This record gives structure tokens, sequence and C-alpha cells, in this order.
């Protein structure tokens, strides 16, 4: 066959299309992913037939699927479908714009080439715009507080001339004629990144405003190089004349100032709707998170309207304009993320993000201090600065999963593709010990796992086996590189082991993670709590389905020295949760439905009442962290989605939180994002490095389209370099034609991954330079400051309700009041997005 | 589409399901692999439709395929099918238990969503349990030779308490009341890894037995810490009272001893069937190897019944119990493989395997000398020890393929996924020279191949081109890293080259591999044998279909200084062998069916009589090694399977070997496994490092389910770390849901592979530190002790029959007697297992 990589890829696309076709043929209303697969595959197939042009297929593609053949969200999610195929005249790109354009599609065309029977239209069974921006019906005023002038500009050229918003107007093409003197130090008063076009012979009046900041002109034609002043004005006019740049005095040109006034002729306005389309939303606007019920409101914006940093042809980030020409090379940003909506436990804000040496260097207003106000010296875009376009997108910290079983490498790829950039847990591969527990037991394995993962662009921490009554071996795994220890009932979670392990932690400044004695063999939950002796400990899967004293481990959520996490699969309580978990447990534990004691054990551990309580405890901030339990009772690619599904369920069933405004869900949003960002980092002792979008931390950042927030990110940035991203056909003319998949980027090749990341180890291990001993390229840092933590140190999740659990009925109360929530029948961030 | 890795994977699963559906639709009885694909895919598709619950699908899955729609082995092989899918309430796991439950399935449901026509039940055309354990109908007695007591135990707790077999009974939950004094130094007399459950208020009599070994109590509640003695008993009772642990004297409790007696009330028994289910089989039990006719009998077992090392919740390997608390940290095992059936040329035995520093540290009874008898100091499980669960599985050495053409890297992945951990051969990639011969000719290429393969977790040896009449260049490729040389007719296999090459080998202590002069251009087989001058040489594909003096190269199998191997594709003689090989040869040699001399050559080389003889010569031990000839006349993933298919064919056609018992096939099994384990290592000079499951060697080990023995292993361990393994959906809640594929593990990432492996080179190369010169991370060792070998040094394959071949008829005789076996029409290890 001599298949090239692109042929192999297009075959997969076709297979996805055929799956969508079979589904359509039985009357399934297709989701976004299926609709894209079908439309793209059909374009390829019509290209194969060789009877239709690109132009014809641009139209045909709009007729394949109607509103009735797709889910309600699809016409909102699907703006275009692109694919390339081999026509009789070679490879061509087809873009199908606005493909869901009719009530019912031409299903014979949708099924062309499939040999499937065409279904009657009545086979398709009879809301909410994902990622919607909500804004007040009003205008923003651009560029306020500046000198302004209106000038007549005439083209004497024979070819078109188009001038961008931030181009120094005196520097334009000599074949434009206008008052060059009045244009000195001015630029167009138009939306940032837009332009004014002059066809040959055109005369247009334009409004100009003064450049600001230091007011220094650089670049262009070098007509008026230098600070704006009287000397440099006269020099500029001398050059205008000497070089024959079109100039005509306009003595009576209107002059004034811009200000907040809706009637001022010098002003330029832009509606909030159009503003959000160009730059993303601004202060007071709201954004729907994915297809959830949650609305995030922009709390503040560092933008000065009119000076937005947008990159592109004719746009703002260009030499002498938004790109600074003359500052010290060493202070240029390495990368700027422009116009980001940042969602973080610290706030929901709008800002540019500056990255330098892999760190978040600055958050605020970026650009060029020579022409813009408000640009600090740590946010300068220079010649040596890359641009990532954040406008219209949400940026969050990379997620931190701190209950990882290192069962296989493939879960690492699944994790980062979902937006996780730090993994903490234990294991050696798919050995029984690791399949059960987060433990890398031997110093030999600690070395091998650090070496194995050295080129992967994630931060890693490995935990040893803490289940021992003597300290001797624990010291060894810690000095070998462990940054924590796991106490697990499968290795023994007895009071003697608990006490010994915590004593070790007090010495070594590492966190202890515990899965308690489900069997109550050595004691009940109160006896394990006693063994903690008031010392800091992280309780895994605190609700207990994932393990722990039956039936009342969840009591730990009210203990001050406990940092409690949930694992994902119980999040939130839904129709299938209990049946699913009961069988999962019996499979994991090799239990027999027909042996009473086995069934008694299973029912003692999988409990609707405690899982329902877990929904509420998460919502009120009494559970502080959400984690995976990857391939050992949980799902590595669903840490983020399960967190948001929980928040959505609780909003639906209980309304806004007490501390919530009712114009938005900001408090709930901040509380929940903390569960997979900052709190895992605090609990494990590396919060100075990662866990939030804050200056000085590693630039581990994830970019999301609001319509896909919480499910499928666009791009994962690790230490300031793109590590994984959505990319289409590698042979295509542009990066977006099908099939679009999450793929590894340059941060995954060679040893780049180590340069972008950190392996977290104990101080004892760093004291002997374990990175040198093991030949690691990845940076190593010691964990610290984890033995004086309490629940109060868990950001936005510091609640300590007194929890009781009825030993017979399993009824849970918090501060004497019943904790109940019904099961949900559906969740968002699911059916609208996934192919299977 | 924004496809995540799991979506791409599930699409492939669906495609496999659809293949199975098409096959079902035409009346094919599905094999195991197809049945799994179909059932898993159908569960996903019903989940997509959104009208069925997890519970409903657990039942529906049992109705899809009946016994008549699958092969006879399928109901035996298929215990469950698991898959995850996106329901309306998010991702859920469905397990379909015992899916083949009826005579005929509901084929409309089996084909749901496929749009395929449903076949009538009569379209399906009208034995042997693969991996079956056979055992005597009898009971084993646990824990014999111990003090025993029967105690009444009452729960005064309000929550359930469950106590494991090896928990120190005096240390249990204070809410159990019993005679704590009589419980001191005792544990439950129940099957290892099981438990006794106490619901609130329960009273149960339990039988306890004394701990053994050093008799030291550690862990638990630290009630009775220390060696069992009178002083520590009184201290324990003081603690019991001080701390309020439930205690009531039971003065008349029955006391005694356990012993071999079926009537003793203190005894606990377990039937052999249940024993084998929990721990794998024991002495005298038999295991069917895959779906072959071969039965392996356990020759001895190091277990002391009752003290089996089983890991899990409530089980044996826990702090102070089966996991030792107090021995020196440096002597903890790195990993223990528990309860393995070891099949090796040295014997078929049952044992734990201890791994330390990547080596097989010990084979025998593992655990904790403080509570168990029979644990030597090199088999101690400690806090820093990982567990691999071998119970129910077979462990073998990694296979060694010593006829590898390094034509592409992809054959390396195929090799290890099949259970091969060492490759020996030559090549540079898909150049003509390498496609024909196992030669890495240039020192430049030797360097590049060692560098190229440095991070792959296999051991490698590279052979140079030995076909030269002068020694000068041979010295150079050897000092560059060659660990052997290939004489090949394509480069000239003349007596002058043979003699020169062997002289070089005598100097350098490396093995020579030869493909002889098929054309008899310089001489007949006797002339090549003369050129050997009694020196050791390894004859590749000794039967000759793969190359060699026509028609009688097979004579070399009777020459004392020859070490003879077979290649795989002729193994064994079957219905299609001759037609397949005749055409393969004519394709490889660009021969023309219509040119008489071309056809004469082909028929002189591909001979039913010599291939039939090769079956017999392998069976009697006159051919010592089986190898691939990877992508050059043979199949890299079939070294192991073809060996077992040969053994199965010979048992079927000739019965047990002379040296075989008739209760089992142990001698034949040991003879055949030697062909791809120890004998390649002896022939090539690295048998001290690899090639058998023996103490001191590298821990290159393969885990097999008996039902899949010889086809598809579970896990491949390289240097003590998992290198490749079966793993399912990386996003799944557990490691087993579909699609389950052989995948690379942590031993393949970063530079871990080099840490786990060895590059074998000549002494000359090691003398100049070629690993340093080439910047290799992989360990390097020199081959040695290969110039004094004879056929007698080939383990269990040391036969030297006088072979004659009729030059006209090709009739083969051994010691004057006709060697004939008919062709087989089928082979095992094939149709039951493979998708294509
Ligand atoms: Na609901
Ligand atoms: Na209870
Ligand atoms: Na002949
Ligand atoms: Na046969
Ligand atoms: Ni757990
Ligand atoms: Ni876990
Ligand atoms: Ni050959
Ligand atoms: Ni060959």
């Amino acid at each position: 066959m001599k298949l090239s990589p692109r042929e192999v890829e297009k075959l997969g696309l076709h297979n996805a299309g055929y799956l969508a076709q079979k589904r359509l043929a039985r009357g399934v209303r297709l989701n976004y992913t299926e609709a894209v697969a079908l439309i793209a595959s059909q374009i390829m197939e019509y290209a194969r037939d060789g009877e239709k042009t690109v132009a014809q297929l641009m139209c045909l593609g709009q007729h394949l699927l109607g509103r009735r053949q797709v889910l309600p969200a699809v016409p909102h999610l699907l703006n275009a479908v692109q694919v390339e195929a081999t026509f009789p005249d070679g490879t061509k790109l087809v873009t199908v714009h606005d493909p869901i354009s009719r009530e019912n599609g031409e299903l014979q065309e949708a099924l062309f080439g499939s040999l499937l029977p065409v279904p009657s239209l009545d086979k398709f069974a009879e809301n909410r715009i994902p990622g919607e921006i909500l804004c007040e019906d009003e205008c923003l005023t651009l560029n306020i507080g500046r000198k302004a002038v209106i000038l007549k500009v005439t083209s004497k050229g024979d070819r078109p001339i188009q001038v961008g918003s931030h181009y120094h107007f005196i520097e334009v093409n000599p074949y434009l004629t206008f008052d060059r003197r009045k244009a000195y130090g001015m630029r167009l008063n138009i939306a940032a990144g837009t332009a004014v076009r002059f066809e040959p012979g055109d005369c247009k009046s334009v409004t100009l405003v003064s450049i600001e900041g230091n007011k220094v002109i650089r670049g262009g034609n070098a007509i008026a190089d230098g600070p704006v002043n009287e000397t440099n004005l006269e020099a500029a006019m001398h050059a205008v004349r000497s070089k024959g740049f079109g100039h005509e005095e306009e003595k009576d040109a209107s002059e004034g100032f811009t200000k907040e006034d809706p009637n001022c002729p010098f002003n330029t306005f832009i509606h909030r709707k159009e503003y959000a389309n160009k730059y993303g939303p601004t202060t007071g606007d709201k954004i729907r998170l994915g297809d959830t019920n949650l609305l995030a409101e922009i709390e503040k914006d560092y933008a000065l309207y009119g000076d937005e940093c947008v990159f592109g042809g004719g746009k703002v980030i260009r030499d002498g304009m938004g790109q600074s020409c003359g500052h010290p090379p060493a202070i240029s940003l390495d990368t700027v993320i422009t116009n980001a909506v940042i969602i973080d436990y610290t706030g929901i804000i709008k800002a540019d993000i500056g990255i330098k040496d892999g760190l978040i260097a600055s958050i605020g207003k970026a650009g060029n201090p020579d022409i813009m106000n408000g640009v600090f010296s740590n946010m300068i875009i220079g010649a040596n600065t890359e641009v990532i376009a954040g406008e219209g997108l949400i940026v969050t910290a990379g997620a931190i999963d701190c209950h990882v079983h290192y069962i296989c490498p493939q879960l690492v790829y699944e994790a980062i593709s979902s937006g996780i950039t730090t993994l903490v847990g234990g294991g050696t591969g798919p050995a029984a010990g690791t399949r059960a527990t987060t433990c890398t037991p031997s110093p030999t394995q600690m070395r091998l796992m650090l070496q194995s993962t050295d080129d992967l662009p994630l931060n890693f921490g490995f935990t040893g086996k803490g289940s021992s009554s003597k300290p001797d071996e624990l010291h060894e795994i810690i000095k070998a590189g462990a940054m924590g220890l796991k106490l697990h009932e499968d290795w023994g979670s007895t009071p003697a082991a608990i006490d010994n392990c915590l004593t070790i932690a007090e010495h070594h400044d590492i966190q202890i993670n515990i899965h308690t004695d489900t069997l109550n063999e050595a004691g009940f939950v109160e006896h394990s709590i006693a063994a903690f002796k008031g010392r800091t400990i992280h309780t895994y899967h605190s609700e207990g389905a994932g393990g722990g004293h039956a039936p009342d481990i969840i009591k730990v959520c009210g203990i001050k020295n406990v940092l409690p996490s949930s694992t994902n699969p119980t999040r939130p309580l839904t129709s299938n949760t209990i049946d699913e978990h009961l069988d999962m447990l019996m499979v994991c534990h090799h239990l027999d439905r027909e042996i009473p004691e086995d069934l008694a054990f299973a029912h003692s551990r999988i409990r609707k009442k405690t899982i329902a309580a877990e929904d509420v405890l998460n919502d009120i901030g009494a559970i502080s962290i959400i984690s995976s339990d990857s391939q050992a009772m949980g799902r590595v690619g669903e840490v983020i989605s399960r967190t948001w599904q929980t928040a959505d369920k609780m909003k639906a069933q209980t309304g806004p939180l007490k501390c919530d405004s009712s114009d938005n869900d900001n408090f709930r949003i901040r509380r929940y994002i903390a569960k997979y960002t900052i709190n895992p980092a605090i609990a494990n002792g590396f919060s100075q490095y990662v866990g939030s979008v804050e200056v000085g931390k590693l630039a581990d950042l994830v970019m999301w389209k609001p319509s896909f927030f919480g499910t499928k990110p666009e791009m994962v940035i690790k230490g300031g370099m793109v590590a994984w991203a959505d990319i289409g056909d590698p042979n295509a003319s542009i990066p977006t034609p099908e099939p679009v998949k999450m793929r590894p980027m340059y941060g995954t090749l060679g040893k780049a991954g180590g340069a972008l990341s950190i392996a977290f180890v104990s101080k004892a291990a760093l004291d002997q330079r374990v990175n040198v001993l093991y030949g690691l390229n990845k940076r190593v840092e010691a964990v610290s400051n984890v033995r004086k933590l309490t629940k109060l140190d868990m950001k936005l999740n510091d609640a300590l309700p007194e929890i009781t659990v009825d030993p017979e009925s399993y009824t849970v109360k918090a501060d004497g009041k019943l904790l109940c929530v019904s099961e949900a029948t559906t969740v968002p961030l699911s059916r609208n997005y996934f192919l299977f």
C-alpha cells in the first residue's frame, strides 16, 4: 500500500465518519464529535468520486445534517468543518461554513458511499449555549484621555493602501496625502487590530489619537524616529519634504480630546458583544463554563480599552507599535499570552500573561511602554517575544492529580491531554502492589521511575510504602527520592504503622497519605484518628467507597489535622453510581455475590448515603481536593471534568452558595478549581512552584475554549513551552483540518520535557543530590512545609463540620443536620463531547 | 473532533467489534478475541443509545453470544468482558460476567447498531479446556505441627470487624472480647489470605494456631510487641487491661496441636481444587499448556501450606505479618513474585521468586522469618518490597532469539510483546544485505546500532560479516563490538572463508553462525564439514529450507562440533508448509516458474522429507535451538509458539517420549523450552547472565495465564522491572477494561531500558571500553566460553544420530532408520487466539 502517515490518519477519520453514519442511520441525534467526523468524511468521499469542485462541496457540506439530526448544542458548537482530500487536480482544502443550516439534512448525501439504508426523517426523536458570553447591552469607549484630530486622507497611489490601528500615522505610505504635521505622534482611533483601507483615489476622513506612554516613535519609514517633541517634529517635517511623502496642510482640521462622552465626535465606540468577539470578555461580562450551569463573571480587567495586544497581519504587535523597539534585550518577555480570561482560586480576571525563563513573570497589561500607558517593565513585548493568542479563551493552572497509581505510561498521556501537568502518587508499573496502592517501594524502583519519567513534560512526585512499624526502611525510600509515603490497608494500616509513619514524616517534612482499615480489624475510625496524635495527614478517598473504615471514615472531614481528598468515580452521585461501584468492588476484591459475608462486606463499603454526603461536603468546602485513583478505582482523564460535574450538580440541586453573588457563580467556581490546583500543591509541599496562575510560579498553563471548558482543552503549556495541543492533519495547508486530535508537541521530544519540569523529592534526597546520582535532566526540588498544615490551610475548602454517621443506617449528619442530595440522572461535560 | 487518546482507542475497539459482527453475520463461530471485541463494542453502543442502565447492560451482555456462535474453547476462556462508556450520567464501567450463558444468543442484540442482516441460527456449523488444572480429589491440611486453641470470640462493637489469616490475634480491635492470654502468639487457622467476619454482637468460635519462625510479634496495636515469651506475655496482658481491650478468661477452651490427621478438630483443610484457585497448583497437580495437548506436572513446591504469600486487603503481606518488620533494610527484596509455577529446563516447580538489584536473588519460600518457618534471609519481604502476584500463572525465562535480522525496529516491539527479551543477530535496517543476512558489516554501523538500541529494554548482540578469506577486517568488526560473525552464502560460504572465520573465532572467543553453500558451488556438505576442522560452529536453519547445501545440509545434526538450530516457519510440517515455502523462496530469489533450472533449484531446496525429518530431529533432541529468521524467512513473534506447536504435533503423532512419565509431558516440555532459553545463551556465550530461571541471573521473566501459554503473555519483566504488559483503557477505573492490548511500560521510557539490560560484545571490544567510546547507558558484558562447546553441551538436546540423506529421493534416516512424520492439518496456539 505504501501508506504515508496522512493516509493512515485519514483512514481513522473515515472510520469515525462511518460510525457516525451507522448511528445516524438508526436515528441517533449526533453529537458535535460525530457530526464533524461525518461531514469531514463525506467531503473526502465526494472528492474521491471526482465529480464535484471545492466550491460545490463548500455548499454540499451544509446540507448533510439538519438541526433534527444533531443534539441541541451542535449548531452552537459547530461553526465550521475543514478537511483536505485528493481531488482530480490534487490535494485541496474544503471548509464547510455553518454546516447545520436546515431543519432536516439530505440524508442520502449524509450517507453517500456508506451503503447504509437512509432513515425516514421521523426516526429522529424530538437547550443552553455552551460557553456563551453574556454582556450588558452597551458601548465601551476607546482610547479615552488623548489628544485627537480629524484629518482628510487622500490616496494618490495606484494600488490599495491599508493602515493598522497602531501604526504611527506620519510613517504611512508616501502616496497618502494629508496633514503630516497634525499626524505626528498620532495613530488611528479605531478598534485595536483593525485597519482603514484606501483604494486608489479614495478620500476618507479619519480620527487620530495621540500615542501615549513615553511617546516615542520608532520604525515605519524612519520619518519621525524619536521621542515626540518640537525638535523631532521639525526634523520629521524636513524628512517628509525631502523624501516626497504626501503632505498638505489642513489648517481647519477639527482638534480636541477623547473622553467619556457618548456625543464627542472624536470618540470611537465598540459594543460589548463585538468587544468580546475580538478580545474576549471584560469586566462584568459572564461566561458559561462548558455546557454546565455555572457562570463566571470577569471581576477586573487590566486592559486599557483600545490598546489591546492582538497579533496578526496589520495588527498591534508589530515593530515600534505594540512590540517595543529599544528596551534592554534581557527584559523582553519570552512569551506573552494575550487577552486571557484567567480562572484561578485567586480570582476570575482578564489580563495578559508574561512568561520568562519558564516562569509566570507578570500578569497584567502587556505591550510597548513607548506608545501605551500602563505597561510595567516586566510586561514588555520585544523582538524576541513569542505570542500565544488568548483572546476568547480561558486560561487555568495545570491540574495536579495527587492520587496517581503509576500502573502504565499511557495514563500519563491521558492525564496531560486532559489538562493535568503534575502527578503525585506511587507505583512501578502494573505489578499487583501498584495496582492496589500508590507505592514505589524499593529504592531501586524509585531510581528507575525517576529515570523512566525524566523526559516526560510533567512534574512528578513518587511516594513510598509507609506501612511499617519501624522507621528504618522508611528512611531509605525517602533518601532515595520519595516525597511522601502511603499507608494502605493492603500493606497494613494499623495504629502501630500509622504512628511510626507519622513520626517519620515529622522528621522528614513530607506528607503522609492514608487509605485506612476498612475491615476495622485493629480498630474503628476513632482509633486511627487517635493514632494520628494530632499530626498532619492526607486522607485519600475520604468518603470511603475507594477504601476506609466502614461505614464511617468520612468522619475525618471534620478533623482539624486532616487534609481530606475525594477520588473521582463517585463524583457526583448519579443514577448508575451504586450499581457500578458495587460491581467494581466485587471485581477488584474477587468477591462472590452468592456468599453472604462477601456481599455484606460490599454493602458496608459502597453506600449511597455517604456518597451523597460527599457531594455536599465537597460543595461546602469540607473536602479540599479531588484526585483520580488512576486505574485503581478512578479515572486519570476525569479529575477536572468530575470536579465541574460535582459543582454543576450541587448548583442545580441547592442553588448559589451562601457566599455566592446571584449574578454569578464565582465563589463556587473558585472553591472547586482549588480542589485540583492549589490544594494538592499545598498538601504535598510544593505550592511555591505550581498550583496557581501567580507570578513567580512555573508557567504550567492550560488554554480552553469556553464551550469546551472542563472537558477538552486546546493547548497545554508546560514550563512556558507547548507540551500537548489540538492539531489536525499534519500534511494540511493549515493546522485545523480533520482529524483534529490532542497530540504531543515539541515539549515531548528529546530531553525538552526535563527542561520544562520538576521532579519533587524529599529534602533528604536532595541533600545527597539524587538528581546527580541518577543522571536526571529534569530539575529537582525538595518538598517542604507540610507538617504544620491543618484543614484551615486548604484554600476555600477549610470547613470543619462535626460529622456523625449512624453505624446501622449510614445516615450522615454535619453539625447535627442531615446531609442529603438526590442522585442526578445526567451530568454535563459528557454526552455533548465524547465519541464513546 | 478534538479526539482524546481514549476516543481514538475506543474507535479501534469498535472497529474490531464490527469485524466480529460481520463475521457473525455470515455464520462464523467467533474466537475468544472476536467475542470480547463484539461484546465490549455492543455495551458501548447501548450506552450511546442512552436507554439502558449499567445494571441492565450487565444482563444484556450475557445474551449476545451463545455457545453455538463461538468456538468450543470460548466459554472456557471468557470469564468476563469489561468496558467503559459515556452514559447520560457520565463514564461508567460495565462488567459482563460469564457472557456465554445460553445455547444461542439474541443475535439482533449482538448486531444492534451494525445495520447488518441477522443470520438464522442454522448458519452456525456444528473440545479441551485450555490451561486446565488437573488435581487429585483430596484435601490438604493447613498449618501442621503447631500449637492450637479454640476460642469463643464476641463482638461488642457497633460496626463490623473482619480479621485476616495472619493478623496477630491479641492485637485485634478492642471491641472483640475473648481470652487474650490464650490468643497471645497465635493467629487464625484459616486459608492464607482469607478472613473471619464479626457483625456487631456476633459470637463465633475460632481456631487459632501459633505463629512460627522466630515467633516475634510486631505491629497491630503494639499490645504485644516483641518475641513470644513469658515476660512479654505478662507485659501484653498488662497492656490489654490498661488500654481496655476486651478480655475474658476462657479456662476450659480446647487446646492441642495440628498434625496430619483428618479427624483432628483443630485442623483446617482445603481441597486441591480450591487451593489451586487461590494459590495456583501444587505438587502432583497438572496444567495444560495453552490449548495444546501438553500437560506439565508440578514436581515440587516450596510452600508450607497455610503460609502462602498473598497480597491484598486483609491478606498475608502486611506489616508485622507476611511483611517483615525489623530485618536490615539492605536485605529486603526489591520485588517478590508470589506463588509462581516456574517452567524451565531445570524443572517444573512451584515457588516464590525474589528479585534484588535486577537479579533473581532467590527461588523458594518467601515471607517473614518472624512468623513463618522456612524463610531464608535472602527471601525476606520488607517495607521496601514490591509484589507481583504469580498465583495461578506460569513464569518462564524471557526467550532468546538468536537468528534476528535487524530489518526494522518494529520487529523488536513484536518480539518483546511475544515474550522475547534477548535478540542476537545482525543488520543495519532494511538494506539488501540485512534483508538477506544477519550481518552488521561496518564498525560505523556497529556503533550506530548499539547507540540506536541503547534505550530499548532488551539484551542485544550484533554479529558481523564473517564471509572473508582474510582475518584483517574481521578483527576490526569484532573490536568494534561484534559478539559473533555470520558466514552466509550470499557473501560467500566457501571453505576458504569458513576456515578463516573459524580461526578468528578461536582467537576471539565468539560464536560463528553459518548459512552454507546451497548451490554446492565450492563443495558438497562434507566439504564444508571438513572446513570446520572440528571447531565449534552454530548452523542456522539446519534443515535447509532457510538455506544450505542441497539437499543434505541436515546431516550437520549428527556432527559433534555443530550446534544446530531450526528457524520457525517450517515448524512443524503442516498442510500448507510446502506450497507456502516454495512460493516464498521463488519470491525471495526472483525465480521464474516457467524456467526449468529455476524450478529445479526451488524443488532442491524446499523438501517435504527434510522438513518432516526436522520435526523428528527436534523431538529427539538432535536440533538444539529454535529461532526466528525475522522478516528473512521467519517470524519474530512466533519463536515461542512454533516451538510449542512442534512439541504438540510430535506428542500427537508419536505419544510420550521414552524419557517421559506417562502421567505428564515434563521431559518433552523441558527439552523444548531449552530450545529458546538456555541453549541460545550457551551457544552465544552469555548463559551466566540469562537463559533460565536460576539464582544470580538477570530477572528477565515472562508471566503467562496457562490458558494463553505459548501465545500471548500477560507481562514481560526485564531486569526486574515491567517492560511490556497487557493493559486496557488508560482512562478506565481499573486496568482491565477494553481494549486490552500488549503495551510498553515504564521500562521503555527515558533511559530506563538501558538500566535493565545488557549489550553483549566481544572481549576485544570490552577491552577498549566500547561502551564508553560509544556513550552507551546499557550495561555491556563480553561473551565467553564458546570455543570448546559441542552438541553435548546443548541442554536436553544433545543427540548425535548418524544422518543420511538420499541424494535423489531426499529420504532421511537417523542411525539407519527412516525419519518420517505426516503433515498436520491443524496446530494449536493459533485459531483460538488471533484476530487475523
Ligand atoms: Na438529575
Ligand atoms: Na455497621
Ligand atoms: Na540431488
Ligand atoms: Na493433523
Ligand atoms: Ni485507596
Ligand atoms: Ni488508590
Ligand atoms: Ni540463512
Ligand atoms: Ni537469516
